[PDB]
């Protein structure tokens, strides 16, 4: 196996009382497992003071329930309780000028209290994580934070995209960049911006949005110094996508070769905050190797941002075939496409003709595998390009992943892509005729396997990525189909508010007004991401005082 990012001394520590946790409890009633990763050490007791009084409770070969919890109550802080409610500093409940274009009143007061809940996801880390980490597996960050919520208690990386669209709406540009900050923050420390600012996270990343978060924010804010800071952090993670693990060569027909990326967790053990699940997962393999092999296709999956999904299985819906590493991803390149298309424009505005040439020549690469690596002519969209080993190869037609993604259609989110008439009209027919297209938005995939990046669920992100591309088109029947699939999704998050005065993590977009589960864990509310393509859509769309519900 690859390289490994070792975890902390607590973390490790944290993942024994976790396997206490679940062997004490009945299945019925058993307690998030990350929560126990969560936990923070309740002063004055060292971890060596913590862990001796564990080795004794558990000197007998289970625990029962009661003592265990009276332990946790004893020794640790509860998960979450290191990371503190902040008032962020512009946010304003009804801000002057908020979604003007929205005619609706009752779209409109709806959209004031989806605003609304940028309070209840706003956070900052107490003083003990930054005076003495060691307590904590929460990480230090320099600024307050937009977490996804429920038990995503921290900052993850790719949902700040959407939820940045949807701070600009808010007119809460401190928070955006608050965000951005932080995020450089752990590109500075560990080379690439971590999966979520958890110590069980430093072995892996996630989709590379940070240029395309500091380009927005700067597209309103002109902030110089903000992208002269950004520019060494944006090298420095490229060159993390394009080295080692994550860097691929494909030859194609015609000999040229194309430098392509790939996902790759530098860590091969269960998910410290999934460890007993991820150990069952496991459990078939007869050889630690086999072991060590399916554990990395596993975290490089939740480095996908996307685990987990029939998208990624050798033999689907084989759960235990997960075969990340194998896969060129087509989303993950489209967001390579978009470093190199920010990082040009950058290096332009700071004044450095060498650095923009040197991108603009990298994206007509990039543009150039996508045309010929991912396209299918057939299919009209974009494949995921499986490996046929590991050292570079050729493409081969029948390494091309047919089976049919909202991922697949990531590429007209690029405007290279979405200015092209011809191409957008048949991308248009290919996505009409998929059957991805479902009442309440756009399914990620066909195949109902039980995991939550699977039908029948549709995802914000990949909803907001195919309506932005369609609508930057001139083709009107796209135009006209990105605005359709926005109001629909738009629909059906505010029919799920009715009922259960929540946002959802992931919609079931084969029924309106239906939020969607599978996987691991229980559907979750809040929800970064989920709030800020809502109001993201309506700024772009508006909703007619005329149309309703």
């Amino acid at each position: 196996s690859g390289p490994v990012v070792a975890t902390t001394k607590l973390v490790t520590f944290l993942q024994r009382v976790q396997h206490t946790a679940l062997r004490s409890y009945p299945k019925k009633q058993t307690p998030d497992p990350k929560s126990y990763i969560d936990l923070s050490l309740k002063r004055p007791y060292s971890l060596s003071t913590i862990e001796s009084a564990f080795d004794d409770l558990t000197s007998e070969s289970p625990v029962p329930v009661e003592t265990l919890e009276k332990f946790v109550k004893e020794y640790f802080d509860g998960a979450g309780e290191d990371l503190l409610h902040h008032e962020p500093v512009d946010f304003v409940s009804d801000p002057s000028g908020f979604l003007s274009n929205v005619e609706n009143e009752e779209v409109r007061e709806w959209a004031r209290e989806v605003h609304g809940l940028w309070r209840n996801l706003s956070c900052r880390v107490s003083d003990s994580v930054r005076e003495s980490a060691d307590r904590h597996t929460l990480l230090p960050l320099p600024e307050p934070v937009i977490i996804p919520g429920s038990r995503f208690r921290e900052v993850y990386y790719w949902d700040s995209y959407w939820v940045i669209k949807g701070l600009m709406t808010s007119q809460m540009f401190t928070t955006a960049k608050g965000l951005v900050t932080n995020l450089m923050s752990l590109v500075e420390t560990y080379g690439y911006a971590l999966n979520g600012a958890r110590a069980y996270y430093t072995n892996r990343s996630q989709p590379p949005l940070l240029s395309s978060m500091v380009y927005e924010i700067y597209n309103v804010t002109k902030d110089e110094e903000l992208v002269r800071k950004a520019i060494p952090l944006l090298l420095k993670e490229y060159e993390f996508w394009n080295s080692g693990k994550h860097k691929v060569v494909i030859r194609d027909a015609n000999g040229y070769d194309h430098v392509l990326s790939r996902y790759y967790a530098m860590w091969n053990k269960p998910r410290p905050e999934s460890s007993v699940f991820d150990e069952e997962s496991a459990s078939g393999f007869s050889t630690m190797l086999e072991k060590q092999r399916f554990h990395r296709d596993i975290a490089t999956a939740a480095e996908s941002g996307c685990a987990f999904s029939t998208r990624w299985m050798r033999d689907p819906p084989n759960f235990t075939t997960m075969a990340t590493t194998s896969v060129v991803p087509v989303d993950l390149n489209v967001f390579l496409l978009k470093m190199e298309l920010d990082i040009a424009f950058m290096m332009k505005v700071s004044g450095d003709q060498n650095g923009s040439d040197r991108f603009v020549k990298a994206s007509k690469a990039r543009e150039k595998a996508f045309q010929t690596v991912f396209w299918n002519e057939k299919a009209g969209q974009w494949l995921d390009y499986w490996l046929s080993s590991s050292e570079s190869e050729t493409w081969k037609a029948e390494n091309q992943n047919t089976n049919v993604f909202a991922s697949n259609f990531a590429p007209i989110w690029i405007n290279s892509i979405n200015s092209d008439e011809n191409l957008v009209k048949k991308v248009v027919t290919a996505l009409k005729n998929s059957g991805l297209i479902a009442p309440a938005g756009i399914l990620t995939s066909l195949t109902n396997s039980g995991q939550q990046w699977d039908s029948p669920n549709g995802w914000a992100p990949q909803q907001e990525m195919i309506v932005t591309g369609l609508g930057r088109s001139s083709v009107k029947e796209a135009k006209e189909m990105a605005e359709d699939i926005a109001r629909r999704w738009i629909k059906s998050n505010y029919l799920v508010y009715k009922k259960s005065g929540t946002i959802h993590e992931k919609l079931k977009v084969t029924e309106l007004g239906e939020y969607g589960g599978g996987g691991e864990y229980m559907p979750q509310t809040g929800f970064g991401w989920s709030n800020g393509v809502i109001l993201a859509f309506l700024e772009e769309y508006g909703w007619p005082s005329h149309l309703s519900i």
